[PDB]
């Protein structure tokens, strides 16, 4: 099955007295990669639809049209993808390529069918997709960790020794507004310091991250587990501290 939960946005005031529960209910996505299905969430923050399509025993395709007042999913949207799990395949309008972990892809407006598949149901490919409205059509371009020069910064003295990877960025491809990145916190570090959406993964079962959010003067946090995502509205902070090491994919769009 496939599924897309929509989430309205709020104002720093609406959230001012939110309970830990409420916060989680509005800004935390607990299940991103549920095997055999596509799990998506539509945020009214710039209308980004993100989530995870993790195929196992049957190739998957995000089929959306009436829900978005269009004939097919990408008629008026661009989409970024990065495989977080096992080796798989991506079939964009017939052309079937290989998607190994860390392999990404920028697909543009008007591509009819994008189908995802894994080469092993036991170790499925976890495709994290970030879809956003697009008015212009740019060429589809495959992205491989290789071709990317990870712009590292931070220092283990400030527990932020990390490597950032620009996937959907001007240095590797064109796009209307989507922007994606892959960041891996080097061991012994655990920090992260127009709307954004974060997905944390590749972390020990017991490590958890304290994702900070809200207006800088009224910050609150979401306690997150492995493979969970957080929606961060324009007016909110984007940093987070982990109990240990972790990686995360950030997707954004705006102006």
């Amino acid at each position: 099955l496939q599924n897309m939960e929509t989430r309205y946005t709020h104002s720093p005031a609406d959230i001012r007295h939110y309970s830990t529960e409420q916060l989680r209910d509005e800004f935390l996505v607990e299940k991103v990669f549920i095997p055999g299905a596509i799990s998506l969430t539509y945020t009214h923050n710039d209308r980004m639809i993100f989530g995870g399509v993790t195929p196992t025993t049957e190739e998957l395709e995000i089929i959306l049209d009436k829900e978005l007042g269009v004939d097919y999913f990408l008629e008026r949207r661009e989409l970024g993808v990065i495989n977080i799990g096992g080796p798989g395949f991506i079939e964009i309008d017939g052309a079937k390529e290989t998607m190994k972990k860390q392999d990404g892809y920028y697909i543009g407006k008007e591509t009819k069918h994008v189908r995802f598949s894994s080469e092993n149901p036991d170790n499925p490919a976890k495709f994290y997709i970030s879809c956003v409205p697009a008015h212009h059509k740019y060429p589809n371009v495959k992205i491989s960790i290789d071709e990317i020069t990870p712009m590292e910064t931070g220092d283990p003295l400030t527990l932020n020794q990390r490597k950032i990877y620009q996937y959907i960025h001007p240095n590797v491809c064109e796009s209307c507004q989507l922007q994606m990145g892959y960041t891996i916190l080097e061991p012994g570090s655990a920090w992260n310091t127009r709307m954004e959406a974060y997905v944390y993964f590749d972390m020990e079962e017991d490590t958890r991250i304290f994702h900070m959010m809200g207006k800088p003067d009224e910050t609150k946090h979401l306690v997150m587990s492995n493979e969970q995502a957080a929606i961060s509205p324009s007016w909110s902070i984007h940093s987070g501290v982990g109990t240990s090491n972790y990686s995360f994919i950030w997707a954004m769009c705006g102006e």
